[PDB]
């Protein structure tokens, strides 16, 4: 740690604080966090090779004191700040697609390793001035934390869920990019799922078989119609739209995948544009 000036505390991870840092030696710029149980080191070491353009670096793992602290590549802004900061206007379609390509780009390759996020957010989406965006806090999970990119099998108990709820959390951002408001917004775990049921209707073993065995699920749960896609994200286009009914499937395994969603013909003229960044 000596070997670091700590320059800002730039936000209060899940797990400690995120500080903006200076290699006292290289001059390095970088993100500090600081976070031990011998089963966490090696998962994390894990990580110091899932490389990736849009996968924030992880550059050095250090351990002293019985202390963690994490090195990363450091961005400037996060998407949550740049959302509010294009409050007004919107995101530019072209931005909010060519961020989803890339998103889904970072996914492909980690869920390739079949490592999963298992908590993506606005907060933890970092972009730079050259129009990239990259998953932050990666692997990480194998105030209150927020529930609302939450994915309704987790809801529903499931213990052995799979990479299809990456697929899950980046829809409902996709979602919140497109019209300016969170997507689902619960303050509590049957808030988040009624807001879902409520817009998505309330699942069954038509379109999600094998969910009414689910340890969470009650049958005392109301049953809510589905709303169209046409309510829900106006005034995205009729591809967009489709490749969102596809993120936010209830069954895990009828999902599209990463690999298959960078395939959607949303993507057909997909281009990087440079977003405005004031920092
Ligand atoms: C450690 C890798 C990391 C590298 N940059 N960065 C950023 N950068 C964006 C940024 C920069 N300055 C300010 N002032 N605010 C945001 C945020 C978080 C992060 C966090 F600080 C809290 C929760 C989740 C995160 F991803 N983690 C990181």
């Amino acid at each position: 740690m000596e070997n670091f000036q700590k320059v800002e505390k730039i936000g209060e991870g899940t797990y400690g604080v995120v500080y903006k840092a200076r290699n006292k030696l290289t001059g390095e710029v970088v993100a500090l966090k600081k976070i031990v149980p011998s089963t966490a080191i090696r998962e994390i070491s894990l990580l110091k090779e899932l490389n990736h353009p849009n996968i924030v670096k992880l550059l050095d793992v250090i351990h002293t004191e019985n202390k963690l602290y994490l090195v990363f590549e450091f961005l400037h802004q996060d998407l949550k700040k740049f959302m509010d900061a294009s409050a007004l206007t919107g995101i530019p379609l072209p931005l909010i697609k060519s961020y989803l390509f890339q998103l889904l780009q970072g996914l492909a390759f980690c869920h390739s390793h079949r490592v999963l996020h298992r908590d993506l957010k606005p907060q933890n989406l970092l972009i730079n001035t050259e129009g990239a965006i990259k998953l932050a806090d990666f692997g990480l999970a194998r105030e209150v934390v927020t529930l609302w990119y939450r994915a309704p099998e987790i809801l529903l108990g499931c213990k052995y869920y799979s990479t299809a709820v990456d697929i899950w959390s980046l829809g409902c951002i996709f979602a919140e990019m497109v019209t300016r408001r969170a997507l689902f917004p619960g303050d509590s775990e049957i808030d988040q799922l009624f807001r879902i049921f409520r817009t998505l209707g309330t699942p069954d073993e038509v379109v999600w078989p094998g969910v009414t065995s689910m340890p969470d699920y009650k049958p005392s749960f109301p049953k809510w119609a589905r709303q169209d896609f046409s309510k829900v994200v106006p005034p995205l286009d009729e591809d967009g739209r489709s490749l969102l009914s596809q993120m936010l499937h209830y069954d895990p395994n009828k999902r599209i995948s990463a690999k298959a969603a960078l395939a959607h013909p949303f993507f057909q003229d997909v281009t990087k544009p440079v977003p405005h960044l004031r920092l």
